[PDB]
């Protein structure tokens, strides 16, 4: 089998992407944030504290003839950005882009943190990291991909995120029309539960390529590109007036600037992030200070190839017995 679904930016900055997902019988369609950096499929629901729901579409398990309470199971998650959610668990039928999994763990939120409430466009998350990170207790549950994998034509999914435009998540096949040149594959460590890999270096604008190993994760659920402070300083040094602002929480730059591109290495291959992808707009409405899309990972504890990086590529998440990651230009 295969599946193919369009993923759409939630706003004009590409702060996140939402993908429609069918849950239950009859289908209840919720727009979920596909997150290769976590491993829980959780939704706003009829069980979510009413004051914490503000415009989201909710899953109502009592209206699904295929929903079953997973007795005794609870979940609780905290994300790197400080947001969190928790609740109980149902199993139900879940379909993405025509690909159906029966008995998928659908984690129903009883509580969500303010950042979730405040984002009306995101009805939940669909985790696509390794199932070892799934938070369900006392019986850990599998991701949608893990459940689908054996049925797929090939045990892969691909992320093709758009810049200020929709893109595509495919399951079970590689669309050879969706990228240019060849796909370069690179090794993955699953030891921390992430799609963790090592970039071979970087360049800033038309500058020379610096060969250096940068371990990090391919994370569709993180907006920005978080890299070591040395790398980030070298980038922003090429933007007149750019500075790290402790009060704002990262590098800012004059909105009148033209940003240079940023290149990262995948083996001997190179992915170029155009400068415009690195602009996250005014820090507050009407400001002439703009927020940068490349930020330091210092104090996160890990480098993160988030959407800023991934949207410059066609990315293969290869879930073969030994997983790997593939990147192509597009």
């Amino acid at each position: 089998s295969t599946g193919s679904a369009t993923t759409t930016p939630i706003d004009s900055l590409d702060d996140a992407y939402i993908t429609p997902v069918q849950i239950g019988t009859p289908a209840q369609t919720l727009n979920l944030d596909f997150d290769t950096g976590s491993s829980d499929l959780w939704v706003f629901s009829s069980e979510t504290t009413a004051s914490e729901v503000d415009g989201q579409t909710i899953y109502t398990p009592s209206k699904s003839t295929t929903a079953k309470l997973l007795s005794g199971a609870t979940w609780s998650i905290s994300y790197g950005d400080g947001s969190s959610s928790s609740g109980d668990v149902y199993t139900d039928t879940v379909s993405v882009g025509g690909l159906t999994v029966t008995g998928q763990a659908v984690e129903s939120a009883k509580k969500v943190s303010s950042s979730f409430t405040e984002d009306s466009t995101i009805d939940g998350l669909l985790g696509l990291a390794f199932s070892t990170l799934n938070t369900v207790s006392p019986t850990q549950q599998k991701t949608f991909f893990d459940n689908a994998k054996a049925s797929l034509d090939s045990p892969v999914f691909t992320a093709d995120l758009g810049y200020h435009a929709p893109g595509t998540y495919n399951f079970g096949f590689i669309d050879t029309t969706a990228y240019t040149g060849s796909i370069t594959y690179t090794a993955v460590s699953t030891k921390q539960g992430f799609w963790e890999w090592t970039s071979t270096g970087y360049a800033v604008g038309s500058g020379t390529f610096k060969s250096t190993s940068i371990d990090g994760i391919a994370d569709t659920g993180t907006t920005l590109l978080y890299l070591p402070a040395t790398v980030v300083s070298a980038y922003w040094a090429q933007v007149s007036g750019a500075k790290s602002s402790s009060s704002v929480g990262g590098y800012v730059f004059p909105c009148s600037a033209t940003l240079p591109s940023f290149t990262f290495g995948v083996g001997s291959a190179r992915i170029v992030i155009p400068g415009d992808y690195i602009d996250f707009g005014p820090i507050s409405t009407g400001s002439s200070s703009c927020f940068g899309g490349i930020q330091s990972s210092a104090g996160i504890g890990i480098n993160i190839f988030g959407d800023v990086a991934l949207k410059a590529a066609f990315v293969v998440f290869n879930g073969a017995t030994t997983p790997t990651l593939g990147f192509a230009s597009k």
